[PDB]
């Protein structure tokens, strides 16, 4: 049985506690925390693409009040986000579960650019999520898992310093 879970999930959860913000910028800007994921029960001689996209958790705008983040009352529908492929794909189920899969490099942006940067929805909440993809086999077989403890609000700037504080002490 393939199973994923979240590698440091102590940690992300103390950023969850305060409601987690990843910073967005024109050119893109790399998470942190980064997501790295622990994969078992994959065939280590098929081959597989990491790929990862963000769900829109809700469909409001969040904005900071008063110290606390809170829902507008005009919610819209959200386009979902783009895919980022981990670049060491595509590659062999023991090359993944060789070590925690990091998805160190992706870049957020507030704005549609180039390539590998993903776009998000200014002041909208996200759960990452991943698409494990066989491939070059007969049968292509996609398994998805989501990690709730990873939410953030996308954000130009830290509204909350105390999570401006957890980024600087664990960084
Ligand atoms: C996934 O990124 C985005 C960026 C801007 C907008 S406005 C809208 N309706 N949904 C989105 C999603």
């Amino acid at each position: 049985e393939l199973r994923v879970g979240l590698e440091e999930s102590e940690l992300w959860l103390r950023f969850k506690e305060l409601t987690n913000e990843m910073i967005v910028t024109k050119n893109g800007r790399r998470m942190f925390p980064v997501l790295k994921v622990n994969v078992s029960g994959l065939d280590p001689n098929a081959m597989y693409s990491f790929l990862l996209d963000f769900v829109a958790a809700d469909n409001h705008r969040w904005k900071y009040v008063n110290g606390e983040w809170v829902p507008g009352g005009k919610p819209e529908p959200q386009a979902p986000s783009c895919v980022y492929i981990h670049p060491d794909s595509p590659n062999f189920g023991a090359h993944w579960m060789k070590a925690p899969v990091s998805f160190s490099k992706v870049k957020l942006t507030n704005k549609l650019n180039g390539g590998g940067q993903i776009m998000l929805n200014s002041l909208h909440k996200y759960e990452p999520r991943i698409h494990i993809v066989r491939v070059g086999g007969p049968q292509r077989m996609i398994t998805s898992h989501c990690f709730p403890e990873t939410q953030f609000i996308a954000v130009t700037a830290y509204q909350n310093e105390e999570i401006t504080a957890l980024k600087i002490k664990y960084n």
